[PDB]
């Protein structure tokens, strides 16, 4: 069939390196890449095509209700049990991860078309910024 | 603003490996993981949230009409410019990128619920094989 329309995921991928290898591509680049699963994403119009390639390393999902308190296992992150609860201090999201670690959790808030992403554990803060698409 | 929801784009990100540093995160992981942008997509209605946050690196996108040559300026790849040129030979969609490298191109068709891919480049060849989600 010519109908190649619809999402597509990745299950084996054979001389990826040496496809790499031979458009140049530098040492660095090819071995983050020649470890990623791929997911391709084709919208068909009869002979018009466009063709959508993501490369992906991990994700990570999780889902809760601000005001109950719920156990977060970061499974393929640092693989921990913690009792998370996600409540809103005025329009930030404020998270805490009662576990183990010290310090543990997260700040969201938004502004504009900006999100605001904090992320803390013991004496480390990592901050990110997200524009929307 | 409480609302949260959409998809978000990564645009800074800084101590993102002291956080995963602290969090005791492998070495393996830290080193791709630093190394690749973000995307998230925030599913909210009310205080139910539900978060997905991926780790990605180098997206490709390409638009092309069934026997109309075009030009491929292949970014995130090795920035090369080949004027393809994507033509039916069967089921098999099959593409030709004239340019610095020799036998460069691909193949592409369906069989069943799977695609199959064959990137070329000369002396090499890679494929592939997905699966429809």
């Amino acid at each position: 069939t010519r109908d190649q329309n619809g999402t597509w995921e990745m299950e084996s991928n054979e001389n990826f390196e040496g496809y790499m290898k031979a458009l140049d591509i530098d040492f660095h680049t090819r071995k983050i890449a020649v470890r990623l699963t791929q997911t391709k994403v084709i919208d068909q119009d009869g002979d018009n095509f466009k063709d959508k390639t993501t490369s992906t390393f991990r994700n990570y999902d999780v889902d809760f209700t601000v005001g109950v308190e719920f156990d977060e296992y970061t499974k393929s992150l640092d693989n921990r049990h913690v009792k998370a609860l996600v409540t809103w201090e005025g329009d930030v999201l404020v998270c805490v991860q009662k576990g183990e670690k010290e310090n543990r959790g997260w700040k969201k808030w938004i502004e504009g078309d900006k999100l605001y992403l904090e992320l803390t554990c013991g004496d480390q803060v990592c901050r990110q910024v997200f524009k929307k698409k």
